């Protein structure tokens, strides 16, 4: 139930602030701007991983669970942050990154080593078929899911790069490993995990090649291994042996799970984790398709309440592009930015900002591919130019869906590097840190960074904005998404013109007392309570009593 109440902040350590001048993000970075999180009213830290690690997939490529990634600092310095955390009243979760390892892990390279050995089967091997791959499946960034290994003649499988091969979960022994290191971190004391690609850890047996109506060269293959029949044993296990046995909170990254397939991953009583970051509503690739996103949200708010379930509620992760760009719009990007977090922040769950969301950044657009890094979408570039697409339709795909996209550095101050560095920052600050940073906002009583202070204010202080019911309002509307929160005698309506343009908007009426919590345009004199006349991306919160 503290997780219920929590507001997460989520943390890209690589770009978050490097205290040291190699122009990569550091933990004590991290602890130098914990009174910026506290101030902002944050109760849970989040942070993407921080282990030993060569970073082909920055951190999520671990080769060792229980030490620190140099590059951040020792495990002394992670000491010195979970203490300063906790003193400061906030709590952190770990990301938990066990669907695979790199193959610098020790249990790979001794997997690797010879066809038979101890820890052969803490991976999955098969020999290839007719002379190639083992099956027709493709990695989740571009090519083969399969690495061909010379010294063994055999293929490993990698639903991501080819620096992570994934761990056989079908392994007893494999298990017992993950486990024992999971109960390691907890005993620590921190305070649970968000955790990694969970809905990927059960491959159909047997691997069986996909359907290839279209003829490609590799088969896109989440129907051979995202939350695939069987999946469930596995982590029941998981929460029997290492969760279920502290007070903390998990939220899993769970791809492929729909809103009425929840049931085993978040309900009350036998769910796996307290919630799960749900995928429907980012992938809808214009004018934003706003009755689409209702329909996906709302299905989401209505079924986790039926099985007393509970929401993770996010726009923005370092998997995404920005959320100003993706729901909002450049040409109202304060504006958007406003409404946009008015909208979702304010549904039943358990709201996540990402770094840098509550300033309003926004993708970037670096000229050559020397500039980027995400290893998905370099291989993209290879694979594709070779096939014949042009440098312009490739980038066209980079800038506009590419995740770097929210993997610039935080845009602190406008003096170099944003504040971020006073090296070469390891990925390039945005242009735009000159008009959007921390330091302008902190003093701009309508900024969107005071806008979200706002909001977590607000969320606090009137429990019917945790624990009120949702109700879907004027669902045809293609240009406003207003909703209802109802808690005991306290409605709370949240209003939300998500469109460019200026609106009319009955106000969906019974009330003793009204009072107005939040609003990101000036209140205008003449205007009545019936009609609203909302500017373009206008978003007011009333509380009706
Ligand atoms: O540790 C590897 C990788 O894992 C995490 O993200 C992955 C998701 O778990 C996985 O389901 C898949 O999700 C993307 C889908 O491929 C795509 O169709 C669409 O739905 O966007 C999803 C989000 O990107 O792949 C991602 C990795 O891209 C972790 O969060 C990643 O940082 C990490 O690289
Ligand atoms: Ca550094
Ligand atoms: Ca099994
Ligand atoms: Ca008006």
């Amino acid at each position: 139930k503290w997780w219920k109440e929590a507001v997460a902040y989520q943390i890209y350590p690589r770009s978050f602030m490097d205290s040291n001048g190699d122009g990569i993000g550091d933990i004590q970075g991290v602890i130098s701007k914990l009174d910026y999180l506290s101030d902002l009213g944050i109760d849970v830290i989040w942070i993407c991983p921080i282990y030993q690690s060569p970073n082909d997939d920055n951190g999520y490529d671990i080769s060792d669970y229980k030490d620190i990634m140099k590059d951040f600092g020792t495990m002394e310095d992670f000491d010195e942050l979970l203490d300063e955390v906790h003193h400061r009243g906030m709590k952190l979760i770990m990301d938990l990154v066990i669907n695979h390892t790199s193959d610098e892990h020790p249990w790979f390279l001794e997997s690797r080593s010879a066809k038979e050995n101890p820890y052969r089967d803490y991976y999955i091997w098969h020999e290839g078929k007719d002379g190639k791959e083992p099956n027709n499946w493709e990695s989740i960034f571009s090519g083969s899911a399969w690495e061909f290994d010379e010294k063994t003649k055999e293929y490993y499988m990698h639903v991501f790069s080819k620096k992570q091969p994934d761990l056989n979960w079908e392994n007893e022994k494999v298990r017992h490993e993950l486990y024992e290191m999971v109960n390691w971190w907890l005993d620590k004391g921190i305070d649970g995990f968000r955790v990694d690609a969970i809905s990927h850890i059960k491959k159909v047996a047997g691997f069986p090649d996909l359907p290839n109506p279209e003829k490609l060269d590799y088969v896109p293959s989440f129907e051979g291994h995202m939350n695939r029949p069987g999946i469930q044993e596995h982590l029941k296990e998981l929460k029997e042996k290492t969760f279920a046995k502290y007070d903390i909170m998990t939220v899993g990254q769970a791809n492929g799970v729909t809103s009425d397939s929840a049931d085993e991953w978040v309900a009350e009583d036998g769910g796996n984790f307290n919630m799960i970051f749900q995928f429907e509503h980012m992938g809808l690739w214009k004018p934003l398709d706003l009755i689409e996103l209702k329909t996906i949200l709302t299905n989401w708010q209505n079924g986790l309440e039926k099985i007393n379930g509970w929401n993770a509620l996010y726009l923005e992760n370092h998997d995404q592009i920005r959320s100003v760009n993706k729901f909002g719009s450049t040409a109202y990007r304060v504006e958007s930015a406003k409404c946009l977090a008015a909208l979702y922040f304010l549904m039943k769950g358990t709201p996540f900002i990402y770094q840098g969301q509550e300033l309003g950044m926004t993708n970037v657009k670096f000229d050559s591919i020397d500039d980027y890094d995400d290893v998905g979408m370099i291989n993209y570039y290879r694979i594709q130019r070779e096939k014949g697409d042009s440098h312009d339709e490739i980038m066209k795909v980079i800038w506009e869906t590419g995740r770097d996209n929210s993997r610039t550095p935080m845009q602190w101050n406008t003096e170099k590097n944003a504040g971020f560095s006073t090296g070469n920052p390891w990925m390039k600050v945005n242009p735009n840190y000159v008009d959007i940073n921390v330091e302008e906002q902190k003093s701009d009583k309508n900024s969107v960074l005071n806008f979200y202070k706002q909001l977590i204010k607000i969320r606090k202080q009137h429990d019917v904005l945790v624990y009120g019911t949702y109700k879907l309002l004027a669902e045809e509307d293609s240009a406003i998404y207003a909703y209802t929160r109802t808690l005991e005698g306290k409605t709370a309506v949240v209003i939300c013109n998500m469109s460019p343009n200026n609106q009319t908007f009955e106000f969906p009426s019974s009330f003793t007392n009204i009072e107005v919590l939040i609003h990101n345009y000036p209140l205008d004199k003449n205007e009545t309570l019936e009609q609203c006349t909302l500017h373009p991306y206008e978003t007011r919160v009333y509380l009706i009593s």
